[PDB]
């Protein structure tokens, strides 16, 4: 369970996000698959990790990009009450993406990376904090529907 507090602190460094969905989701991919590009075989071929450019000027991996933080944002602002916006995404990930807890982390590595690089002001110790506070509740929760359905990952 975060405070109301710390909630507050991860919904108020969301905002800066949502201020500018696409680039944020652009650099929070591009850090992933830098830092763990075994991540790309979950994508076509193309598994080769391409230039910083190349990605950046991908419409394909922009889209991505905000399909995750829209998903991830509207799972943040439930504060914790997020039961049926899991639901859908366990279903997706567990039986057709087949994404693996680890990835979730590897993802969960590259937002806050990200959050850092950009507001620092928004991001100190307590913020940094609450915001790794509600990426664990969430990959525990996620990780508990994935066995409901039978995947292990
Ligand atoms: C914060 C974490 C994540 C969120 C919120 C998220 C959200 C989503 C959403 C909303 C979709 C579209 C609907 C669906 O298929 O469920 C999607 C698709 C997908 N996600 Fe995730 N995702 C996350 C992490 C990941 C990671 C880490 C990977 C791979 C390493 C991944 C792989 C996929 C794939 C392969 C698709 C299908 C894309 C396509 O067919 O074009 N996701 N994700
Ligand atoms: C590969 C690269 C290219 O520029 O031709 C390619 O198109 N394959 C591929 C990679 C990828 C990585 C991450 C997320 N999504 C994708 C793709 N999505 C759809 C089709 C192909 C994808
Ligand atoms: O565009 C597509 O049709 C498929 C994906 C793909 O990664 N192609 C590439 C394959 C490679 C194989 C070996 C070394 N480097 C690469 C490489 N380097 C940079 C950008 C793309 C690639």
């Amino acid at each position: 369970v975060l405070s109301e507090g710390e909630w507050q602190l991860v919904l108020h460094v969301w905002a800066k996000v949502e201020a500018d969905v696409a680039g944020h989701g652009q650099d929070i991919l591009i850090r992933l698959f830098k830092s763990h590009p075994e991540t790309l075989e979950k994508f076509d071929r193309c598994k080769h990790l391409k230039t910083e450019a190349e990605m950046k000027a991908s419409e394909d991996l922009k889209k991505h990009g905000v399909t995750v933080l829209t998903a991830l944002g509207a799972i943040l602002k439930k504060k914790g009450h997020h039961e049926a916006e899991l639901k859908p995404l366990a279903q997706s990930h567990a039986t057709k993406h087949k994404i693996p807890i680890k990835y979730l982390e590897f993802i969960s590595e590259a937002i806050i990376h990200v959050l850092h690089s950009r507001h620092p002001g928004d991001f100190g110790a307590d913020a940094q904090g609450a915001m790794n506070k509600a990426l664990e509740l969430f990959r525990k929760d996620i990780a508990a529907k994935y066995k409901e359905l039978g995947y292990q990952g």
